[PDB]
């Protein structure tokens, strides 16, 4: 079999193990901090540097895969708090998109909100444009940021969150587990086949983005991802 | 919303909130051996001694929920390391079936291996009477130990496991994630319409099980468990 | 160790993790009205339906704790403001005295004011038979309504009010910090050794009564607790 | 009545409100990093800047105080975790001991961990000139940070700590409840006259410390403290 495991109690800048895009920036305590605070239509995103293969066209297998991470989103003062988080997989030659407008793409689609990825979405902010439910809320997003489906959530600014995500190769299912600060939990799953969405190669990574009077504080604090595909 | 959430990082006898039935013992390590390696078709099974509502009538909701657990198997000499273990959800009444051969019914079923409850076993032990796979393998268990769907594993004796479980009351999936000793995972997800299978009420436990000749150590050591059930 | 924690934001009437005993009423909003304020000598109880273990024979141990809860006491026109909530901690068997008369008994005791439990008081009527001090107050009792300690306070109607309760296994010390409407905290803290006053499983809840002229609506709100037993 | 409080969700610096003193640090996301990982001997404090008035000579009266809040250490790499945080209590004029050598003294006593000053500390490191217990305890400190009496803990690093603390003038007890990371609590309480210890006026606030070898990421979260005293 052929796995693929890592796992981030802090995060340092330096190390080649980890590709920093846009506004990112790497907290003295060792978090990641994906957006700039003082920055019009802010975008930041930080991948796990090494590409993993996620299916074989030659046996035609997909791979499985666990992986848990926990943030914080937090108000700052005059802004709204916006627009969110999103955990997502693209190709390998992944860039933040040309002329980004940050805000509601999340820093992954273009103005229409379309792009190439599949991500889970910690939104906390209903952009009409995009269809967003009217209030926050978790979303399966299959190349845009149109969710294919959402469940109503609650972001409490200062509140560390939690977030198990498992994918299951046979039934091609995502299913997403979020234990709020409460004790609360939230899930939501949802059918992907990987293997017709996106390409053999692909990076995992978060990503945020703001605007102008949208911005909030969103980190990163820990991460912890296996993979395993089934090579024959 | 109704949270229930407890964890428990070790076991202790006398605690009101777990209840032993059978050869269950507890260990002065605080782990739990769930059966006796001097008896012949010894059964031994240890619930959540608050039952848990997992749905609502008058609403129609189905709850969700997030666990994980971790448990060793280990081999004794001269007998034949079986049967394995069960994680199960059952109605509040639930009992050992009467006059239980233990084996390959893993003390949940009768005979036929017919019986009430859902649960996701690991079984170290192919039992053709029960159509079982011939190697060790995880399987969905609805009301039978013949298993609507299983996945090859492989048990490695005196090996620590962890076990992550997700239920989406929306699409009503149920998935797990095994993490073997070596690093590698595996995962088996079904469809499961938990409002009609059971009751609203009811009991989480494990449950393991021997024969004359099948006998090893069954071990539970950690477990914690949260479900929230939107009241409106 | 051993450790029992929930947290509720909102109650519900079929929640298996409540015992409701008496005139106890769920209303739409989520909060708990515990007397009737149809009803002469109304007595309304609530309990964690689980009973928490706080002290083992075995090691010798008692169990700290740390509680927090928010209640509301109400006027209604022409009665009394009569006569108080009380959060105590009995025996796994309590259950309202047989022919209570409410009052200022507040559902634990009888007559005489004797009962077997230990609890603080948030009385709002001076009965003169239990001793009772000339104005509004908070007391420790132990077995007893003539309180072994008790604090000047004072009731604001339609005041939403928060308690946080700390006892320390160690010194045997039970420490109350209430905040009052305006931000004003009033503090009453005593030693009582639970392990000689009560058995080893016991249940915690909140009793609220009133008279034939004595009524007032008893609300609570909220409720977390956490409770460590050394278990070694 | 005479009070006082305030509530700290994020910190920034700036405020009038607060005092800072030697090598804090205010991260972007409202954070108070209290050492410079980068010194030897490192030292910071945070004060709240006006000082709150305890004890009247006038009455006689103590005052009785709530106060909560929430930190998080954290390892960094090839550095000791050491050496602590300490939540005190000095007169209007406390400033870092001259010629601090930082380390155990935790900020606040001198060599032969002397100083004057009252408070509860969260140590990481067993300093045996000032007669540490063997592992990580949280403390009463009067006057020393030999500490009057100590309870065993365990520091996860990474891990959000909550700590509840009060104060009873009547019986002159100080009991704190700590709320670990995996749930459970821990308790220690004990009887310190402040009137005795402390003048008429005094500050609050935290201080943390490091050395040449040890050091780790001590930050305070948020902070919340009301005080009546009783003017009459
Ligand atoms: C006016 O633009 C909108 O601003 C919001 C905050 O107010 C969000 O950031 C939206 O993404 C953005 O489209
Ligand atoms: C006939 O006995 C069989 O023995 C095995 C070990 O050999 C297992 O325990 C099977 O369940 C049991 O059916
Ligand atoms: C005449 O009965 C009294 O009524 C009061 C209000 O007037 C309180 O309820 C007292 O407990 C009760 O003894
Ligand atoms: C010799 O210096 C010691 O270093 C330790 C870490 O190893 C702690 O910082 C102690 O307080 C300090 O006294
Ligand atoms: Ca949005
Ligand atoms: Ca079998
Ligand atoms: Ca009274
Ligand atoms: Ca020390
Ligand atoms: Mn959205
Ligand atoms: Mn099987
Ligand atoms: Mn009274
Ligand atoms: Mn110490």
């Amino acid at each position: 079999a052929e796995t693929v495991s890592f796992n981030f109690n802090s995060f340092s800048e330096g190390n080649p193990a980890i590709n920093f895009q846009g506004d990112v920036t790497v907290l003295s305590n060792g978090n990641i901090q994906l957006t700039n605070l003082n920055k019009v239509n802010s975008v930041g995103r930080v991948l796990y540097a090494m590409p993993v293969r996620i299916w074989s066209s030659a046996t035609g297998n997909v791979a499985s895969f666990l992986t848990s991470f926990s943030f914080e989103m937090k108000d700052i003062k005059d802004y709204d708090p916006a627009d969110g988080i999103i955990f997502f997989i693209a190709p390998e030659d992944t860039q933040i998109p040309a002329g980004s407008i940050g805000g509601g793409t999340l820093g992954v689609s273009d103005t229409k909100g379309a792009g190439h990825f599949v991500g889970v979405e910690f939104d906390t902010y209903s952009n009409s444009e995009y269809n967003d439910p009217p209030t926050d809320h978790v979303g399966i997003d299959v190349n845009s940021v149109d969710s294919v489906k959402t469940v109503p959530w609650n972001s409490v600014s200062g509140a560390v969150v939690k977030v198990t995500v498992i994918y299951d190769s046979s039934t091609k299912t995502l299913s997403v587990a979020v234990t709020n600060d409460n004790g609360d939990i939230t899930t939501i799953a949802q059918v992907v086949d990987l293997k017709a969405k996106l390409p053999e190669r692909v990076k995992f990574g978060f990503s945020a983005s703001g605007s102008l009077g949208g911005r909030q504080i969103h980190l990163i604090r820990s991460w912890s991802f296996t993979s395993t595909l089934i090579t024959t």
